[PDB]
């Protein structure tokens, strides 16, 4: 399938080169997979979600996304126009308040929630969790992310936006999950993206158009925007039967565009998420 005039990041994930604008993908589109977006919530009534999004948990007085960040990330995973996996099921877990903040104890509870809650959902092709969040190093946060991965969920986490080594941030620094850096439309490391040995992959993260609250859209930047490209890619590849939750990060790294990015520090992988779809 071909989507013309797609956001640049979707075009990038299905291309061997920068500078194109059509996204190419197998029409299965992540059907039968599920992606949990652990964030500020999802405005599930947005027409872009087509009834495929729902909130499953909040730790606050409402499940409404009063911020936009979680809606934007969910849109990059799975919205009809802005999403990688256009037929996946999206589940919102509101661990972040409407200012974008959350206590680590709430974030941990949300990860353990997903590890169990997947047993209440129909996801025959597999389960992914997208974590566009993080703070300073915490062994307990890393362990929660490790448990979620161990339970059979492909965990994708943002590297962080400190232009620093991700070893000092969590859950970015957990080895067993998929830590995602950000790139721009010219295949440069995004100026804010963290780096280091713990990164597994880069995805598009500068100037990413997606859904926003109030039934709207906007373009924003961050490793938060790169992470859902990888989460959606994993769901898409799992629906195709190409990989599994336990091996999807490694498979994405194995099949990535290699050596295409600039300003990658010595010792950080030069790997850009790629669906290897041949139309």
């Amino acid at each position: 399938a071909a989507q013309t005039n797609a956001p640049w990041g979707l075009a990038r994930i299905s291309s061997t080169s920068p500078g194109t604008s059509t996204y190419y993908y197998d029409e299965s589109a992540g059907q039968g997979s599920c992606v949990y977006v652990i964030d500020t919530g999802i405005e599930a009534s947005h027409p872009e979600f087509e009834g495929r999004a729902q909130m499953v948990k909040t730790y606050y007085y409402s499940s409404r996304d009063g911020n936009g960040h979680g809606t934007h990330c969910a849109g990059t995973v799975g919205s009809r126009t802005y999403g990688v996996a256009k037929k996946t099921q999206l589940f919102g877990v509101k661990v972040l308040d409407d200012n974008g903040s959350g206590q680590y104890s709430t974030i941990i509870a949300g990860m353990d929630f997903v590890a169990s809650d997947k047993n209440n959902r129909n996801c025959p092709k597999g389960v992914v969790a997208s974590l566009s969040l993080g703070g300073g190093y915490s062994s307990s946060v890393n362990s929660a992310a490790a448990r979620l991965q161990s339970s059979g969920v492909m965990v994708a986490v943002a590297a962080g936006n400190n232009n620093a080594d991700a070893r000092n941030y969590s859950p970015a620094s957990e080895p067993s999950v998929c830590t995602v850096g950000a790139s721009d439309r010219y295949d440069r490391r995004s100026s804010f993206s963290n780096y280091g040995s713990v990164l597994d992959i880069f995805g598009p993260g500068t100037d990413i158009l997606s859904t926003w609250i109030g039934g709207s859209t906007r373009s924003i930047s961050g490793t938060s925007m790169a992470t859902p490209h990888v989460a959606g890619l994993a769901a898409y590849l799992m629906t195709l039967g190409k990989t599994t939750a336990a091996s999807a990060c490694r498979y994405i790294a194995d099949t990535a565009n290699k050596g295409d990015l600039s300003n990658i520090p010595f010792g950080t992988v030069n790997l850009l998420a790629y669906n290897n779809y041949q139309a």
